[PDB]
């Protein structure tokens, strides 16, 4: 329906906003664009599926998200990519995954604050009678 399109506008507006927030965090530059393969060429061996915020912004565009929970999944992914490549004691390594684990909760605490539980449920019902 009319009113259904209208409820996926609203929460693509929604994620454009919090996205926004985290890519001018000057925490998160590390995570604005992809990891440069020919800077890191070992990038892609071990990190399978390579996700950023840059990216996370084209998804929102193509129609990809359908719920924050789908969203969610992909800022989940950005975390573990950069826990999963740098685990190492040293300082380099420890501030990545520092930053890493900072993205992650800043997300989900604006959510926790800004994302009404009923227009959540409301995305999750549209899209399971797909
Ligand atoms: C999310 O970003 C990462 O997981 N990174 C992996 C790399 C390791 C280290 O920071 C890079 C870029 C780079 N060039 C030379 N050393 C590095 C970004």
């Amino acid at each position: 329906s009319m009113q259904e399109e209208d409820t996926f506008r609203e929460l693509r507006i929604f994620l454009r906003n919090v996205t926004h927030r985290l890519a001018i965090d000057k925490r998160f530059r590390v995570f604005t664009k992809p990891v440069d393969p020919d800077e890191v060429p070992d990038y892609r061996t071990v990190i399978k599926e390579p996700m950023d915020l840059s990216s996370v912004i084209s998804k929102i565009d193509l129609h990809k998200y359908l719920t924050v929970k789908d969203y969610l999944r992909d800022i989940d992914l950005i975390c573990s990519n950069a826990l999963e490549y740098n685990p190492d004691r040293d300082p380099g390594d420890r501030l990545i995954r520092h930053r890493a684990c900072a993205l992650r909760d800043t997300a989900y605490a604006i959510i926790k604050e800004e994302l009404d539980e009923d227009f959540e449920q409301l995305c999750e019902e549209i899209q399971e009678s797909r």
